[PDB]
């Protein structure tokens, strides 16, 4: 049984998407969408409220932002995930790309991605689960 | 200054969206579906064999045993012949047999999952995931 729903998004967004279905002869929107879900869904992966899961996240924000690196931590705090290790390198006047080594449970890590990924400077955000 | 288009999907699919949604924190399909779309157009981007675009960031994840005889030697060579840079890299002591590193590289695609792949095959290796800025 198939259903559908609507996507809201950008005009920017909907350019790149557009082109690379032209360009890689995708057959729609919806396939590139439908493949993607099933990437993820078989995707390579890590259970009960083992708080020993590790995890490490990557972030690229604009360091100039005057409380951006106080709200990561009171994110992390807030989250009860533990930091047993952060690393900052400044990639240009712009960008610092932090990787964050965390250690919580399965359902609190799994969140910060997202959370960490709104933050204002915040340009990117990728969490690896370490299994 | 919004767009919507139409999503057909099987509903084992759906599902797969919904449960990531509650999972993630995510506030809508929507957004979600934003998100897969942003990371599959990086995808296909490095999907492309682009020789002389040697500007991309990614960073590798590494746990490894380094009591694995030759395997520090061994990662080393691969680093030596690999044409990517390293920007930087973070080794963290785990416990006795478990050793968790970060590399930040930078080159083009091609060299970059080679890396990947070569240590990801390695013996004492466990695990070896890359992120793609």
């Amino acid at each position: 049984s198939i259903i559908r729903f609507s996507v809201s998004l950008q005009q920017n967004l909907l350019d790149e998407l557009d082109n690379r279905i032209i360009k890689n002869g995708y057959s729609s929107r919806s396939e590139l969408v439908r493949d993607m879900i099933r990437e993820k869904l078989v995707e390579d992966n890590w259970n009960p409220n083992d708080e020993s899961k590790i995890a490490v996240l990557v972030v690229i924000y604009d360091h100039h932002q005057r409380e951006l690196n106080q709200r990561m931590i009171d994110i992390f705090h807030a989250s009860g995930t533990h930091v047993l290790c952060t690393t900052h390198i400044h990639m240009d006047e712009h960008n610092c790309l932090e990787t964050i080594i965390l250690q919580g449970n399965s359902f609190e890590i799994q969140r910060l991605q997202l959370e960490i990924g709104g933050l204002r400077g915040v340009k990117f955000a990728k969490l690896t689960k370490a299994s």
